């Protein structure tokens, strides 16, 4: 199933995958105590439709979000999610960046591994060094083997590494490689911008590296 305003698509029983307008992906999991979002969109605009729209197909509130990264493409929904009371979460690291940023600060409560559950959804979230940005992580459902890659992963359309201002080309490799490590079984990798795909997405990421 895949429905249209911002896209979202299933990939299966509670997990979707959103996109918004180059296209940015994130998840929303349905789950049995509200809608958790990894990763909402690039400005309060997007943001507010994004959530909308999953309140009213699922008859249920977004009680949380999962901020991948800093940068202004997952940050500029944060005024929404606060004024909400919809919980933001993050690393430290993050927050930092994001306030020095002059955003407003997601909760800074994960670590380099951190292990929620959502009524019966599992979620880690984990921090494998830095890449695309100093500060990226991915998000992994243990009970679907499926990775929320974000901006770290390219999808296979992608022919090249794009902008890497922020970004730190020697780590990423390892980045990825700590990943790969963590996460021997996968089934889905959600890249930050493109078609969902397989392991082999990591392997491409660590091509365009070389």
């Amino acid at each position: 199933t895949v429905i249209k305003n911002i896209s979202i698509s299933q990939l299966n029983k509670n997990v979707w995958v959103h996109t918004e307008l180059v296209p940015s992906n994130g998840l929303v999991l349905n789950t049995s105590k509200g809608l958790v979002l990894v990763d909402s969109s690039w400005d309060d605009k997007l943001t507010k439709e994004l959530i909308e729209m999953v309140e009213k197909k699922f008859q249920k509130r977004v009680t949380d979000v999962i901020i991948t990264h800093a940068h202004a493409d997952r940050i500029g929904g944060i005024k929404t999610l606060k004024e909400r009371g919809i919980k933001a979460h993050s690393t430290a690291l993050t927050a930092e960046l994001a306030k020095k940023n002059g955003y407003e600060e997601p909760l800074g409560d994960l670590q380099t591994v951190t292990n929620l559950k959502f009524g019966n959804m599992k979620v880690e979230t984990f921090y494998p060094g830095k890449g695309h940005t100093e500060d990226n992580i991915v998000v992994w459902l243990p009970q679907y083997n499926i990775l929320v890659g974000g901006c770290l992963v390219k999808s296979t359309s992608a022919k090249d590494l794009g902008n890497v201002a922020d970004a730190y080309v020697n780590e990423w490799s390892t980045s990825i490689e700590n990943v790969l490590k963590r996460y021997r079984n996968i089934n889905a990798v959600v890249p930050g911008h493109g078609e969902v795909g397989d392991k082999g997405l990591l392997l491409h990421t660590l091509d365009l590296l070389k």
